[PDB]
């Protein structure tokens, strides 16, 4: 009653893909507000609800829930074209009046199509001068970042003032891009013009984020779900650096991207699937490349929606696990996609890291190292049974109430609920 | 005792120079650890102890307390000579033995030479290009934090590992700049090799951050005080942008410059002077460009310690003030040099912002809208009396004790010290 109502907040605990936007959609039901904190559609949330199939993007995953508010807080970069493309592209599977409920922070930044054709001309000259990339999403958030942190991006409210002025700011942070590589396009007029468009289009969406989030938490009480993008691993200053997305994926990011102080935060849940998944480029300790591999990839249909490009998959990791809940403090998790290991007579888990034979004191700052690692395993039982139509705990075989404990005990974190299958329903909670 | 020891924050509330180097040194004499958690040496924080005064910009302001270790996190940017320079200049002061007491996280940037010159290459441009700049230190903060969103930057771990492969990537970094700035020099073998030297001298003092943090924080109990750096409308996401530094300077920053979740961090102060200043350009709504301003700059020293350069000052502005609170969620205030308003007959004290004979209802996102406010004042007595040997709240006289209550009343937030000097005796806890 003296700090106002606190937030609900879900965060991956791996290199994403966890199933945050399952989690998120599950808490939504009951939320007065879901929002997003960080990221860009660089992000890829999944949802299943009834018979219908979601991939949202920059909406956050409770655009579904018609009496809740969805928010993009103050963190987010926007790429006007891609948010509407992906608004339509779900407006056709049954989304309606979506922009009567989605609220924009007018001190968002803005990702410009020469930051995607930037991000992928980086990523290019990454390759051809030194063998590899970053594995990047190519939707220009480093470069949108980078922007940021420089102070010449262009924000929300920069958009929707003196539009003049807006391009001419726009022009210079332009040409400022092509500096760094003169062989960029960018069609300045066509993009001015087309931007103008969506200014009027976002026009009625915009509000000041700040006293949009104060107002809620210390008006009447609210509940307020804030949906994580990408993962702690990932995180720009936690994670395998610099194999890792440009914003802190971490909990921090919920203070930095919606401007509300630590005890306004209250739950935090960790996402964490059973097994681990990497998209992009960099270390990976428990990496499968073999007929495990291929099973829980596709078991678990670990590619992405469109490209279609396949994850890399390995075994569970509680090295990384524990480093992220040392610096996220999650209060309970999500153990997600425990199904997919339904077939399987043993499950290994990582629980060490050997260096020279001998056990590393704590997760390497510098990736280089975890590429030279060796993986101490456990070998767990499996349960050899369909538990996709688990509705309880007791539902669940031995072997697999077993592998729940075995993840809460070495994390010291309580599993709170348990996925057994995509869609909203399929799932178990613990307390 | 479940989620461990909570940390202790003291946060700038204004344009920076509040008396954040005051209040941690006074805060840091029963601490263990005292930490800095973003920026770099681009902050100034002046320290009175004796007859003796510092002026700290990367060493954490509890250096001074020999029997506490201090931290430099992995969220603050580290320039290796500057760090030096400035703990040598101190050791002519007396400071022994830093070295033994001073640890610095493994994944904090680096902020290297052609950082800090492609900073004033940058300001040069914006002012010969638009007519005027940011008004930045010069430090090279803004380019290294491009660099660390980018991902291209260098990291301490980096440093210490393979000099080979730090080498290389250092080149790259360096020519990416040189792309900017075609006219930049960069000497690369000479700095290069100033470069290897430090990393041995600072071997000794490096370690993983957030296991270092984390067994702090679970471990015996222990008393952690964390020294924020710049101010809260400087603050990269929530500042008057871009006439902002390139971090957050708000809570959030605690969180992702530390790797410490919300739940571990306590008590909140917001640091206040009794009246406004601002170093570099941009709005500022009760800036006194006149004999007021005059007397507030010359009674507060409001000038650079090195430079020289004299601050900008105003009445003190509770929309600013307000609007920090609602971002850092301060749990109680240090209210500091007010004795400089000792000779006044009446203080004004901004309280709300009018644009067209119309209230604003909230701190606008777009700087360029502050530039066209008229500040409502409201004008207070003065309690016309020497109160800088004011050491209890009865001390104070009346007048005094109104303003103080003043500025709790319009905050919303309690006032719990009271500056009256520089040194760290001039202060009166009022509970
Ligand atoms: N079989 C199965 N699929 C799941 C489960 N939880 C989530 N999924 C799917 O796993 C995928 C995770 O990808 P994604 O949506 O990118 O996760 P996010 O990025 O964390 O939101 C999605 O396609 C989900 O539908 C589960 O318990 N079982
Ligand atoms: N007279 C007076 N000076 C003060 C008081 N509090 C702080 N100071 C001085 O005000 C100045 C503030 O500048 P700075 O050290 O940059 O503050 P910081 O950046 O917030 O640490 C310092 O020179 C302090 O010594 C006070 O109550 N009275
Ligand atoms: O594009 P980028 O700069 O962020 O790529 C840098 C690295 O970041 C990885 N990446 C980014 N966002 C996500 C993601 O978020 P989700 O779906 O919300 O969980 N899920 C999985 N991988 C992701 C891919 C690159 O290795
Ligand atoms: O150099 P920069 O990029 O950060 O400059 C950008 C703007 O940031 C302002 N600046 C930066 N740090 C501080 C500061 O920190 P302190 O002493 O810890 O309170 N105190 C006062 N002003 C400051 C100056 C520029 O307008
Ligand atoms: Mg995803
Ligand atoms: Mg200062």
């Amino acid at each position: 009653a003296a700090t106002g109502s606190r937030v609900t907040v879900v965060l991956g605990a791996q290199w994403g893909d966890e199933g945050k936007g399952k989690v998120v959609d599950l808490l939504a039901t009951d939320a007065d507000i879901v929002s997003r904190c960080q990221g860009g559609n660089n992000a890829g949330h999944t949802v299943v609800v009834d018979g219908k199939e979601y991939d949202f993007h920059l909406l956050p995953s409770g655009i579904i829930n018609t009496k809740a508010v969805s928010f993009i807080g103050n963190g987010v970069v926007i790429h006007l074209p891609g948010l509407f493309e992906e608004a339509e592209k779900n407006e056709k599977k049954g989304l309606k009046d979506w922009e009567k409920r989605l609220i924009i922070s007018d001190r968002a930044h803005l990702v410009f199509d020469f930051h995607q054709a930037v991000d992928g001309l980086q990523e290019v000259q990454r390759q051809a001068q030194e063998g590899k990339n970053i594995g990047t999403t190519k939707k220009g958030i480093g470069p949108t970042y980078s922007s940021k942190a420089a102070r010449t991006g262009l924000r929300i409210c920069d958009l929707l003032s003196d539009f003049d002025e807006f391009s001419a700011r726009f022009k210079n942070l332009a040409h400022q891009h092509q500096s760094m590589f003169p062989t960029l396009e960018i069609d300045v007029e066509g993009q001015l013009k087309r931007l103008k468009g969506f200014a009027e289009r976002i026009r009625p969406m915009v509000r000041d984020g700040v006293y949009f989030m104060y107002e809620a938490l210390h008006g009447p009480p609210k509940k307020v779900l804030v949906e994580g993008a990408n993962a702690a691993l990932l995180d720009i200053d936690f994670g395998t650096y610099p194999f890792v997305t440009s914003s802190n994926c971490t909990v921090g990011g919920v203070c930095t991207g919606l401007g509300i102080p630590p005890q306004n935060i209250g739950d935090v849940y960790g996402v964490v699937k059973a097994y681990t998944t990497r998209v992009g480029i960099g270390a990976f300790p428990t990496e499968q490349i073999n007929e495990i591999g291929d099973l829980l990839q596709n078991r678990g249909h670990e590619w992405g929606v469109t490209t279609g490009r396949k994850r890399r998959c390995g075994w569970l990791d509680l090295m990384i696990l524990r480093y992220a809940h040392m610096v996220n403090g999650f209060t309970a998790l999500a153990l997600t996609k425990l199904d997919i290991l339904d077939v399987l007579s043993e499950i290994k888990v990582g629980i060490s890291y050997k260096l020279n034979g001998k056990r590393i004191p704590y997760f390497p700052a510098n990736q280089e190292i975890l590429q030279k690692v060796e993986v101490e395993y456990e070998t767990l039982p499996g349960w050899k049974a369909d538990t996709t139509g688990a509705r309880k705990w007791e539902d669940l075989p031995p072997q697999a109430q077993s592998y729940v404990r075995f993840v809460e005990n070495h994390m010291g974190v309580a599993v709170k609920w348990v996925g057994v299958g995509k869609s909203r329903e399929s799932m178990i909670q613990l307390f």
